[PDB]
């Protein structure tokens, strides 16, 4: 039962210190304005494929047993939480792609805005894997 535990607060490490950088980058982002849009257009299209990968782990182990309730719901909320972000991933790097293309004063302050309603579901994704993380060692 301890290895098992183990192995999934490395996975909650991964996740946690991903959404850190993730976080970084973003204001980096708001603070050169929109700077280049395709640079922005392109982060987000990476950074949806990191939350991919996030939400596929999470699901394979909430397929397991033996999970605690408790434990099981953090991840399952981590998990929308995931799913959430690669929407508005998604919808920042469509607005940077329209706002690169035509100029668009339109498309800049839409830029922005997804990209700062990205940013707040970013800090509750670090905030739930390291609660998750944190419910784990203490099961530890």
């Amino acid at each position: 039962e301890e290895e098992e535990l183990e192995e999934l607060a490395k996975e909650l490490e991964k996740i946690l210190r991903d959404e850190e950088g993730h976080l970084r980058k973003l204001k980096e982002a708001l603070a050169e304005g929109l700077g280049d849009a395709e640079e922005a257009a392109e982060l987000f299209r990476a950074e949806s494929i990191d939350e991919m990968k996030h939400a596929e782990e999470l699901a394979k182990l909430l397929k397991k047993g033996g999970l605690d309730p408790e434990l099981r719901e953090l991840l399952e909320e981590l998990a929308e939480l995931e799913l959430v972000a690669i929407n508005q991933y998604r919808e920042a790097a469509e607005a940077a792609a329209e706002a690169a293309e035509n100029g668009s004063e339109e498309a800049r302050a839409a830029a922005r805005e997804a990209l700062e309603e990205a940013l707040a579901l970013e800090l509750d994704g670090a905030k739930l894997a390291r609660a998750a993380l944190e419910a784990v060692e203490k099961l530890l």
